[PDB]
């Protein structure tokens, strides 16, 4: 007997499941815990789905607690056991109330149903609402697959709100996919077209979120990033969301604490607005599975503004703010997950303690190419690949994470031939964008357009190619796709570059355990979805 099921994330113990302890850290009542989250969510879709079908309204606060929901249980979000079990409680009081304004309740499923309050009785209730109460093998696979997509698709959907950006049809999609996912009598080919309908909402949630961000910060330009370190205390922000680094940077002026951004914060050096903050130094460290070791040297206090945070060492423990949908039980949290104001005071009084970042590199990394920056670079583009100056693109997007194996992706990006040039966005860039690779004609060998969700770019730009060059079929670019994943953020950029018809995607280093073999083969059959090998092996037969 299990003491829990999880299979999110790319470490999952054995490729198959962790049942005792997660590798990430999630201890089992946490995972029961998202588990009855997740159910209760899946209710709370049905009953919002079923009054948006009479015709009645549902608001935008029920949208913002399933996002805030699903957000929650992604990797390293949330370890916070009595944060958890509030929102199962929250959740379950939200569906009451909107089932009580159903005119018609019959066919309600047990997630819409079921309530506790008491934590005992929703750690009973996940024993038999997880992975495994899905019996059938490819049933299981496509609604966990859909689930993750879900997640991924909710937390850039999630963003895109705290900057004022929602769009009521993608709300009313995820409601509704959650909804399909508890639904026994959806064929498998039901919910292959569901994964694809998913990953054709992951690009809307993209493009919201791309709208969100460059509408508020200007769009990503070129631009030179320090990651060595200055004399004054500092606060190092992780994470995603913009919006907190606004508020920290205005509320950090003229208090000589400076702000720097680790993992994948490191894009907001790239939008125009953040460089008018003077006290905006550089990107510290590498990607968040570092964050042990470069947490600690940081000496200033940390902001988690999303995943990933993984649990902290008692030497810094003390320094960890989380903010948003993030918790760890025993770290300080600030409030707020819809934009409002935060108060950083007491992190900027924290930092104003502590010494001054220790350095762990000097230099510079260069980055900012999103959409707008390449789209106005795209005649020299153009002309390069027409001249055999660029032979091939690789995009090397997602994420990074703890692997042995993903030195991979150093030595395929360092083995590359210098006529190729890597497109990266996510924490997966760090594998790679210290290494000394140089550029085309002037244009750098690694093309950073942001976080992982600026994976929005690399597809808008192989599009703007595609037509360009007049090409019926996207796949018909000199575009190799060797992508790293880890959580479900790049689940739902996969599920988006599938429904955008790309094939042929190297994905690694390892394949998801919630692919059952016969999903993998419709991936395998259909998309031409692969993985890894040794990089010098895939340097010879990826091209
Ligand atoms: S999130 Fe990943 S490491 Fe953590 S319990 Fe789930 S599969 Fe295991």
């Amino acid at each position: 007997s299990n003491a829990m099921f999880c299979y999110q994330c790319q470490e999952t113990v054995g490729n198959k499941g962790c049942t005792q302890v997660g590798v990430c850290g999630k201890k089992p009542e946490t995972a029961a815990l998202q588990d009855a989250l997740i159910y209760v969510t899946k209710g709370l879709g049905q009953i919002a789905t079923r009054l948006r079908a009479e015709g009645k309204a549902v608001d935008h606060r029920i949208d913002r607690l399933v996002t805030g929901n699903l957000f929650a249980t992604i990797t390293n979000a949330n370890f916070d056991d009595d944060i958890l079990a509030e929102r199962v409680r929250m959740t379950c009081a939200a569906k009451k109330e909107l089932a009580a304004s159903l005119t018609d309740k019959s066919g309600l499923s047990d997630a819409a149903l079921w309530e506790a309050s008491e934590k005992s009785a929703m750690l009973a209730k996940a024993g038999t609402v997880g992975v495994m109460a899905t019996t059938d093998d490819d049933v299981r696979s496509l609604r966990w697959l859909i689930t993750f997509g879900l997640k991924g698709m909710a937390a850039y959907a999630k963003h895109a709100d705290v900057l004022g950006k929602h769009e009521n049809s993608l709300d009313a999609f995820m409601q509704e996919a959650l909804a399909k996912t508890l639904d026994d009598s959806l064929s498998v080919a039901d919910l292959v077209a569901l994964t694809l309908e998913t990953g054709k909402f992951g690009v809307s949630a993209m493009a919201l979120l791309d709208a969100a961000n460059t509408g508020t910060y200007g769009h990503p330009e070129i631009t030179k990033v320090n990651i060595g370190v200055g004399s004054n205390p500092g606060i190092l922000i992780s994470g995603h969301d913009l919006r907190d680094l606004e508020m920290l940077l205005k509320q950090t002026e003229g208090t000589g604490v400076d702000v720097y951004t680790h993992s994948e914060m490191l894009p907001a050096h790239y939008y125009p607005a953040f460089k008018k903050y003077a006290h905006f130094k550089g990107n510290y460290g590498n990607a968040w599975w570092k964050q042990k070791e470069e947490f600690e040297s940081f000496n200033g206090p940390v902001l988690l503004t999303t995943n990933c945070l993984v649990p902290p060492k008692d030497s810094y423990k003390d320094r960890v703010y989380t903010t948003g949908i993030v918790g760890f039980t025993g770290c300080k949290h600030i409030p707020g997950e819809i934009g409002e104001h935060k108060d950083f005071s007491a992190i900027i009084a924290h930092a104003k303690t502590c010494p001054a970042p220790t350095e762990i590199e000097s230099g510079e990394i260069i980055g900012g190419f999103a959409h707008n920056q390449v789209l106005a670079l795209a005649d020299k583009v153009i002309d390069a690949v027409k001249s055999g100056a660029i032979k091939k693109f690789v995009v090397m997007a997602g994420c990074d994470g703890r692997a042995k194996s993903r030195s991979y992706y150093t030595d395929f990006a360092e083995g590359l031939p210098k006529d190729t040039v890597i497109l990266t966005a996510g924490c997966a860039k760090y594998r790679y964008n210290k290494l000394n690779l140089g550029d085309i004609g002037g244009i750098p060998r690694v093309l950073d357009a942001g976080q992982c969700n600026d994976s929005y770019s690399l597809a808008v730009i192989a599009l703007k190619l595609k037509e360009v060059f007049g090409l019926e079929d996207v796949n018909d670019l000199p575009i190799v796709y060797n992508i790293a994943w880890y959580e479900q953020k790049a689940v739902i950029v996969l599920l988006a570059l599938l429904s955008l018809g790309v094939k042929n995607i190297h994905l690694g280093p390892t394949l998801p355990a919630f692919l059952s073999p016969n999903v993998a083969k419709v991936l395998v059959e259909q998309f031409n979805i692969g993985g890894i090998t040794s990089p010098q092996d895939d340097l010879k037969a990826f091209f």
